[PDB]
């Protein structure tokens, strides 16, 4: 019930990792909601064209995250979203990765005005639009 | 004549990047300045502890983003800073970092404008104070 997405094989990112930030942005959007019935894994391998393998490993690193649960002979469903904990140290990880970012972006004269406005349209650009039911 | 600083052993990131990247932050606080001689390999390495190979590893990174120079016989030195240049590739992927990064606190529950104060902070811990010379 993901929806389907562009997979770019140029990318500095793995393939499976395209794939858990995909299916983790869907969720922030609002397209992939709490409880909601994801593909199994060889669904959508043969879906989307991947090695079965790739995408077990991004099921795998997205169950990792939280993101996703799987329930043996049921399937694999959109993790608890209300009320989670978001992991202190997943946290603190990913608040380095912003501080090492802006130093390479800084470095290479980007200016924290030019940051700022990057980020506002990344973070629209992930929000996306308004997806409802009825 | 690089500065000292923190190395943390337990950190994502690898000794040789956390070098790397300490380095180009010293560049952008001015610590360090174009046409600077920094310590060679083997006397960066006996000063900090850390294994002669790592460090070269770091300087190699160092000399392909840019920021130094090696001439043979004669020593490293940061490179040219005033006109230079940067990457065109290099500025997409960081700019992709960026993104991933903003989508990843995200999902963390971050909103939009604790990101902007985090790189306001970083930001100013990264430009730091400042150095003069007379």
């Amino acid at each position: 019930s993901n929806a389907m997405f562009t997979i770019n094989t140029k990318s500095q990112l793995p393939i499976y990792e395209q794939i858990v930030q995909k299916i983790k942005e869907q969720v922030v959007k609002g397209v992939l909601q709490e409880g909601e019935k994801i593909l199994s894994i060889r669904e959508f391998a043969s879906r989307i064209g991947v090695n079965p393998n790739t995408v077990s490993k991004a099921y795998q690193e997205l169950e990792r995250q939280e993101v996703i649960i799987t329930v043996k002979g049921k399937g694999t469903f959109i993790a608890n979203q209300t009320d989670k904990l978001s992991s202190p140290k997943k946290l603190a990880e990913t608040r380095t990765k912003l501080k090492e970012t802006i130093l390479d972006l800084v470095y290479l004269g980007v200016n924290i005005e030019e940051i700022h406005k990057l980020a506002d349209e990344y973070s629209q650009d992930i929000i996306g639009g308004d997806v409802v039911e009825g």
